[PDB]
């Protein structure tokens, strides 16, 4: 047996705690030399870290959609790899495959049925895009806008995006323009990200919530109010945005990342004053869970791919190398170190 590396849950930060690199631990383990019928041996190429993983660090995730990781057991999440050996009828050495529950380990023996083969032509050979813009975050943005945004044919709406330089947000803002908004404004956490948005991703304006006057800048950059809010963050930021939203406007309630490490359920309740405004102005604020639109994954991926290949959709990512950096990458992402999709490259081939 050859020795490979893997990552296990070392400790929990507590439901009110901050995640740190050291909640995870690297181990060296043997990889079995033989696989069974129906199984494949895969080499891991890229792994995703994503905010929802914070929940799997707790004893109770707070939702049936994801289960808690267990102390000292291998952790898992979105991944992409290449088949090294197959005893599954529909997979063959050299196929590129993805799983939602890829164990954080350099080489893995997996049930062939748990994997999906992917076509690298969809991403011009940039396989890591399958974990981001031409993956679940991209679908979340495209489907969320389609289903919850109500961007009418021929209209000239203003869209605001929170978490605007992250995975979902950076795509959402571009899609807002693609699909007919005349104004797209992003809110994000650094001046570097503001520049990215307006100089590369085509946002009409960007606001740094840590340093700028958010209400003031939204009044300046959204002179006709806000019709569509793609909300990744919640909290104080969303209160400020909602206060400037128009009658019959729409909140795409993607995530509420500002309410993490507090024991706060989703959808989190708007404060009394902000709920009053929401209701007065008939602002819609429904649950949105991308998995409820599985039937749109095919056209969604096909559209994301097309826009990318056309040079319209600009795909940003921040890649860190080495499985030993999974914990660091997750912590970094949670605290805003990522521009676009946070990726960890496990083998650079
Ligand atoms: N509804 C769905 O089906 C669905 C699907 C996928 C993801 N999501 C959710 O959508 C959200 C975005 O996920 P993502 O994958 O696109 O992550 P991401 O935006 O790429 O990364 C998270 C970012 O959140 C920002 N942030 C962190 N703490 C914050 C705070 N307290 N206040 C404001 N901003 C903060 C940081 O950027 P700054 O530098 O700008 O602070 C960080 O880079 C998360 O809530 C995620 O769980 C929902
Ligand atoms: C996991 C995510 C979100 C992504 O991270 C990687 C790509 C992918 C795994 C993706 C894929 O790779 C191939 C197909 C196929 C494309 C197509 C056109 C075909 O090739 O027949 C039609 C059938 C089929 C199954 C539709 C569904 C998708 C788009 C499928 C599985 C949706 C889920 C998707
Ligand atoms: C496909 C699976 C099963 C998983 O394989 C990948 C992540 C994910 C796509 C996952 C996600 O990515 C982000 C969230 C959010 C996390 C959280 C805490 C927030 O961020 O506000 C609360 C709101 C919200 C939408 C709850 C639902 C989940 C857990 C959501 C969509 C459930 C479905 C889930």
């Amino acid at each position: 047996m050859m020795i490979v590396q893997r990552v296990v849950l070392n400790s929990r930060p507590g439901k009110n705690g901050n995640p740190v690199a050291e909640n995870f631990r690297m181990e060296e383990v043997y990889l079995p030399d033989n696989i069974n019928e129906g199984q494949v041996q895969v080499r891991t190429l890229y792994l995703s870290v994503d905010p929802y993983m914070r929940c799997r660090m707790n004893e109770d995730t707070g939702t049936d959609y994801i289960t808690p990781w267990q102390l000292s057991q291998v952790v898992d999440g979105g991944g992409i790899g290449i088949i090294e050996e197959s005893k599954h009828t529909n997979l063959t050495k050299g196929d590129f495959v993805t799983s939602f529950y890829w164990p954080w380990q350099t080489k893995v023996i997996l049930d062939g049925n748990s994997l999906e083969k992917v076509d690298p032509q969809l991403v011009d050979g940039h396989l890591s895009y399958f974990l981001g813009a031409i993956g679940m975050p991209g679908l979340t943005s495209l489907i969320g806008i389609q289903e919850k945004g109500h961007i009418t044919a021929g209209s000239n709406k203003t869209m605001v995006v929170s978490g605007a330089a992250g995975a979902c947000g950076s795509v959402a803002g571009q899609i807002g323009h693609f699909l007919g908004c005349s104004r797209v404004v992003g809110i994000c956490g650094t001046h570097e990200k503001c520049i990215l948005l307006t100089s590369e991703l085509g946002f009409d304006a960007a606001i740094n919530y840590k340093k700028d006057n958010v209400a003031e800048q939204l009044r300046e950059s959204c002179p006709a109010g806000v019709d569509v809010y793609f909300d990744n963050v919640g909290g104080n930021i969303s209160d400020t945005v909602i206060s400037q939203m128009n009658e019959n406007s729409h909140i795409i309630l993607c995530g509420q990342i500002s309410q993490y490490n507090k024991d706060v359920p989703y959808p989190p309740p708007l404060s009394p004053a902000i709920e009053a405004i929401q209701k007065e102005r008939n602002i819609t604020r429904e649950r949105f869970l991308v998995l409820n639109y599985k039937d749109k994954f095919e056209p969604g991926i096909l559209q994301l791919s097309q826009w990318f290949k056309e040079g319209k959709l600009k795909i940003k990512e921040t890649v860190i190398n080495g499985l030993e950096n999974m914990g660091a990458a997750f912590q970094s992402m949670m605290t805003g170190g990522n521009i676009g999709k946070q990726i960890v490259c496990i083998s650079e081939e």
